[PDB]
């Protein structure tokens, strides 16, 4: 699908948001109450309608599927200070995997929400492992202050082919 909206792409890298498969996307928890495309699908990030939460598993699992074989270079996750996803890590290479051995695996990249991050900043991520994306599960375990609850207002990954 070709998918923007209000995405920027500046020069180095390009937007993975129309390079998701979309139709594939999986998600073991995605917001009790919530669905997936509030905080991914650029255009439905307005957290006062929809938006991607921790319903009341802190830790939530995403997976998503890409069209085309990109590298990621860096990323961009937002949401509020107290509520925004710290401990993100990813892993690539890797259709279809459950947090149970996301925890015997060695994640692609470890993040931190940097507060640049939680402005739309694209932090850079260690590209040397990423250099086939045909899937990305992200799993985020942990916030920022510990707040029980994390609230995503958008998701971004910008790559570089």
């Amino acid at each position: 699908s070709s998918a923007e909206s209000a995405s920027q792409i500046p020069k180095g890298q390009v937007d993975l948001l129309d390079f998701i498969d979309w139709s594939g996307v999986e998600c073991l928890n995605q917001s009790s109450s919530h669905s997936l495309p509030n905080a991914l699908k650029q255009g439905y990030r307005e957290d006062e309608g929809l938006n991607l939460e921790s319903d009341a598993d802190e830790q939530l699992l995403i997976y998503i599927p890409f069209n085309q074989v990109i590298k990621l270079h860096s990323f961009a996750i937002k949401g509020p200070e107290e509520e925004g996803p710290k401990t993100v890590k990813f892993f690539s290479n890797k259709e279809h995997m459950c947090f149970s051995n996301v925890n015997d695996f060695p994640p692609s990249d470890t993040a931190e929400l940097t507060e640049e991050n939680l402005k739309g900043k694209p932090v850079v991520l260690k590209y040397v492992k990423f250099q086939n994306v045909r899937s990305l599960t992200i799993f985020i375990e942990a916030n920022q202050s510990g707040s029980e609850v994390t609230k995503v207002q958008k998701i971004a990954l910008y790559g570089s082919t």
